[PDB]
């Protein structure tokens, strides 16, 4: 009650009927709910709270649903927010939420977010982004091979 710090967790138990005891959406329209409150969550911190449900998120259709709903392209939005603005830990974030959902080799030669992370997996200060990059890179480089 009242506003003075910033409290997320307002919009996550006035939809706790989607969320579980886990923390993930029990429903995968509720993904479209975490999504419709993720594109226009004003601050970092709102906006992390939604991400760390897309890790909670066991489900294949529910990742597959976020992806499905724009919210991959939303990541993509943010990738290149959170690396100009030097947003380490946030970039972090985004992008062991980016391999945690199943980015496909179609969604690698739409987006062709490849070229962008590996600039971070060559030669980046951000050694945690760097090695996470360099791990998602040898992934997306194998289904690729695979495909074509």
């Amino acid at each position: 009650m009242g506003s003075g710090p910033i409290d997320p967790k307002e919009l996550l138990k006035g939809l706790d009927s989607f969320l579980t005891r886990d923390g993930e959406v029990k429903s995968v329209d509720g993904i479209a709910k975490i999504f419709s409150l993720m594109k226009e969550a004003r601050k970092m911190v709102s906006r992390c709270t939604y991400l760390n449900i897309i890790l909670q998120t066991r489900a294949p259709e529910v990742l597959v649903k976020f992806i499905d709903v724009g919210g991959y392209k939303l990541l993509n939005s943010w990738l290149t927010y959170s690396k100009t603005t030097n947003n380490i830990p946030l970039l972090q974030q985004i992008l062991l939420t980016l391999q945690h959902l199943p980015l496909t080799v179609d969604h690698l030669k739409q987006n062709n977010t490849a070229k962008l992370v590996k600039q971070l997996s060559k030669s980046s200060e951000d050694e945690e982004l760097r090695k996470l990059a360099s791990v998602l890179v040898s992934d997306w480089m194998a289904v690729i091979r695979s495909q074509s």
